[PDB]
């Protein structure tokens, strides 16, 4: 049932225009689709239309009832057609019965759609493939009282009233598009309207639709949209191309958001915010996602994907764009740090799992299973490597050539690389292998300083371990950025033979040496600067080299990275000790390094905050071949407690110094607050009474949700006396707000308490929880299985049994959310034999489920192989 990239073949038929009519009703919606088709293939080829769960009413060709057709599994095959003709299909669908949230479905009282990857075929029989671009016109007919707003892509070109309290609106989107970009929304909303005038003077009407009563949480998203539009103009020279830009925030949505042309549909978590309900993180995430979907207007919509194996063509590039947007507007160092934590702690884990795949997949069973950390985040790292090799100027020339050549078409990853190569004259032939090879490369570095010749030599090797999907691995073109520092922290000019050498080394062979002369003093190297390539670095650092970099490295990312390498050594040491029943051991000079960060009056608070944020349990897991989740969790707490004790006075001093009476969603303020709360994490583990008072005080005195949640999280993390009271107070105050309660469910699910599973199971009956909402599911069940590996991997196997129960429900209800939740279970080979046995048993139980979804089937099969 798997489909392969190498089987791509141009369509036998194209549809150039489609006129849709929806007679809307939650129980029974009637769809009438009139398509203008043109044959491109053999004259005897039948037209094969994709369709899922549709009730066919009639088929006409040029108004003639058609008798030469047959329905087969997932398709409508029409034979003996003319070269050009008008196809008319009438079918019925039932939005209310759509619990998978794919196609046209119900979200609360509203009706909305999600068509990517292949959801449009759940609406009508069509050429549901992205290389078929048609001009859409959409007429919507519905009850006026229940659905006063009827929206689709483009501009409103017609509207009217009908008998029996019904009305209609017709939309026209002039830009040809693949059907995955089709969108329809119907319902009653509050609307925030604003305007943005492009650089050339185009006035764009901005409209943000939210559920009634949510207007007080819409301004930030609107502000972010305008910021996104302005930034794309300034940085990429791109302007919006339509007259209106609509965004609809819905409560039931499997994805974070969707870039439907001129009518984006967003999961409300990435839209709604006000100071008492949203944290600094929420604000920055809303900025990131609003920008992301907007950036897709060019990288995804004006230039789309030829086939789904090319998904990264738009996702990797658009993620790169949203990272550059966030970085330009805020702290580049903090953004880079956050994105590298995601790569090392989450994406590396995926590349080391049964689901490993190159950013451009070669084999797919269920395409929705490929909207991954790999396709998105590693995809962006690959785009960033191109940027690193070309430089901003040539990168932009590449973007320009890409649009000149492919604007208005469906392209491939190769087309993009070719545009970059042609515009810059930089050979990316070898570089292309990054698109075809899965797994994380390991770069080993050995060095030598020769005082006799004053030369520094780097011997660099690379290798990518085989993965389940590929037995063959080859060397890649790895941009390896370096910087050399003398004893005083000054940069040593890179040169050889009297000629300067670029700091970005081209590591293209299995092994090679790089010689630098005129190195008058033994240098301390900064390697893989700014995480120049998505690889694991193996270099025999001395603790002093690392603390030296923490104090002298020019780029703040290097300082944080050095601290990570320093901590890695001792996290590994102490996990081994834990398995031997021994307590934490840490050399004095290590605690000294963090004390120095706290007392450094010149360091950016933004950087200090990240250095003082210990790697997560998932980040820590990637430092080990075989994961011991319990040892990792206990060591993380022990490390927190030790630093809390050794730095008690300094932590409190910095906590107080960064107090801010005014709350501002401004980067300098966010940095100080992030630092203050980073200190709070440690202070929560100080003398019980002292910690309990400090934490309870912040929760009650907080004038924003960032500080309130930080305090609540600390109470849970340290199991402080005030915990139960604060948690109940939060529940009583916010139970009616799902997005706010999600933070609470996450805290319950990731609690270090011994009875966490019992609590989580009980919360399935909580008034704020429901299996019908993906956000609730992910915040409670997903957080438990994926963010509390220590509890999920309880030795008795209770965690696996719980997940099996939940997946048994979700497999039938919502396969996509079920597939997101099964990920922790497919990582079984990273655990001990006893755990593997229990996890395999759990997977075998799921494998035998009646009506097993393709989504789960694909992952279960790979995990059990
Ligand atoms: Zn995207």
């Amino acid at each position: 049932q798997a489909k392969y990239r190498h089987d791509y073949r141009a369509p036998d038929y194209q549809i150039t225009d489609i006129d849709l009519t929806f007679d809307l009703d939650a129980q029974k919606t009637v769809v009438t689709a009139v398509s203008q088709a043109v044959r491109h293939g053999a004259s005897d080829a039948p037209l094969r239309l994709n369709g899922e769960d549709l009730k066919l009413v009639s088929v006409h060709i040029n108004d003639e009832p058609w008798t030469a057709w047959k329905e087969e599994e997932g398709a409508l095959v029409i034979s003996n057609l003319p070269e050009r003709f008008t196809l008319k299909i009438i079918n019925e669908i039932s939005p209310a019965a759509n619990t998978a949230l794919e196609g046209l479905y119900q979200s609360g009282d509203a009706l909305c759609t999600q068509c990517e990857a292949e959801g449009f075929r759940h609406i009508t029989y069509y050429l549901d493939r992205p290389d078929v671009l048609a001009r859409f016109t959409t007429k919507i007919i519905a009850d006026k009282i229940k659905y006063p707003f009827l929206l689709s892509n483009g501009n409103r070109v017609a509207q009217g009233e009908l008998e029996n309290g019904r009305h209609w609106v017709q939309w026209q989107d002039p830009f040809p598009k693949p059907c995955y970009l089709f969108a329809l929304v119907a319902g009653d909303f509050d609307v925030l309207r604003d305007t943005f005038t492009t650089r050339s003077g185009r006035e764009v009407a901005l409209e943000l639709y939210v559920d009634r009563g949510n207007l007080d949480r819409a301004p930030w998203a609107m502000t972010s949209l305008k910021n996104s539009m302005k930034w794309d103009e300034e940085r990429f020279g791109l302007e919006y191309d339509l007259d209106i830009y609509m965004i609809v925030a819905v409560d039931f949505f499997n994805m974070g958001a969707m870039e439907n042309k001129g009518l984006n549909i967003f999961n409300s978590k990435y839209v709604l915010a006000r100071t008492d309900t949203a944290t600094d993180k929420d604000y920055l995430d809303i900025e990131r996602v609003i920008g992301h979907e907007y950036f897709h207007n060019w990288t995804g919509n004006r230039v789309t994907c030829r086939d789904w194996f090319q998904l990264s063509l738009k996702e990797g590039l658009t993620v790169f764009r949203d990272q550059e947007f966030s970085s330009d507007l805020g702290s580049r160092a903090v953004n880079r740090i956050n994105n590298v934590r995601t790569m090392r702690g989450l994406q590396f884990a995926e590349d080391a799992s049964p689901m490993a795949h190159p950013i451009r997949p070669d084999m797919v069973i269920e395409m929705n299973n490929f909207y991954t950390l790999t396709v998105y985040e590693k995809g962006a790292e690959v785009i960033r490597m191109i940027h690193t090799l070309l430089g901003e100027e040539n990168f932009q020339k590449g973007m320009q050539l890409y649009f000149e050549r492919h604007d208005g078409s469906a392209a491939t990853c190769d087309d993009f690389v070719q545009a970059m190569e042609d515009a810059s004259n930089v050979d990316l032939s070898h570089f292309r292998r990054w698109y075809s090879q899965s797994g994380t490369p390991i770069v080993t570095v050995k060095d030598d300083y020769n005082p006799e010749t004053e030369q520094y030599t780097l011997t660099i090797s690379q290798r990518t371990p085989a993965t389940p999907d590929q037995a063959e691995k080859q060397p890649l073109h790895i941009p390896f950025a370096i910087e050399l520092y003398d004893n005083e922290g000054k940069v040593i000019p890179l040169q050889k033979g009297g000629h300067p050498v670029n700091s970005v080394l081209n590591v293209t062979q299995a092994e090679q040496t790089f010689v630098f002369d005129n190195v008058y003093f033994q240098p301390v190297p900064a390697l893989l600067c700014e995480f120049s390539a998505p690889v694991k670095l193996e270099y025999k650092w001395s603790d002093q080299q690392l603390t030296f970099l923490m104090r002298h490295a020019r780029n703040d990312f290097s300082r944080w990275d050095a601290a990570q390498s320093l901590l890695a050594t001792y996290i590994k040491l102490n996990v081994a000790r834990h398995q031997q029943g021994q307590p934490l051991s840490l050399p004095v000079h290590v605690a000294d390094a963090f004390r120095a960060v706290l007392l450094d009056e010149k360091i950016d608070p933004a950087l200090a905050a990240e250095i003082l944020t210990l790697p997560s349990v998932n980040e820590m897991a990637e430092l080990f071949d075989i994961i011991d989740p319990i040892a990792i969790a206990e060591v993380r707490e022990a490390l927190t407690r030790t630093l809390a004790t050794e730095l008690a006075d300094e932590l409190l001093a910095i906590y107080n110094a960064n107090y801010q009476s005014e709350y501002r969603v401004e980067h300098e303020d966010i940095a100080k607050r992030t630092l203050r709360n980073a200190c709070l994490r440690f202070l929560a583990f100080g003398e019980t009474h002292l910690a309990d008072v400090l934490v309870s005080k912040q929760f009650h005195e907080a004038n924003n949700m960032t500080d309130a949640l930080a305090a609540l999280s600390a109470a849970v993390a340290a199991q402080l006396p005030c915990r139960d009271a604060l948690m109940q107070e939060y529940d009583d105050k916010w139970h009616q707000n799902g997005l706010v309660m999600d933070k609470w469910f996450i805290l319950q699910a990731t609690s270090p308490a011994a009875n966490v599973l019992e609590t989580v199971r009980g919360l399935l009956q909580h008034r704020s929880f429901t299996m019908s909402n993906p956000n609730r599911i992910r915040s409670l069940i997903g957080a438990f299985a994926g963010s509390n590996p220590a509890a999920f991997h309880a030795e008795d196997g209770s965690g696996y049994l719980f997940l099996v129960e939940m997946l048994t429900d979700l497999n039938s209800r919502n396969p996509q959310v079920a597939s997101r939740l099964i990920e922790p279970l497919i990582r079984l080979k990273r655990y001990d034999a006893k755990r593997q046995e229990k996890m395999r048993a759990a997977l075998e139980q799921l494998k035998g489920l009646e009506n097993l979804s393709g989504d789960l089937y694909e992952k279960i099969t790979k995990a059990l192989a």
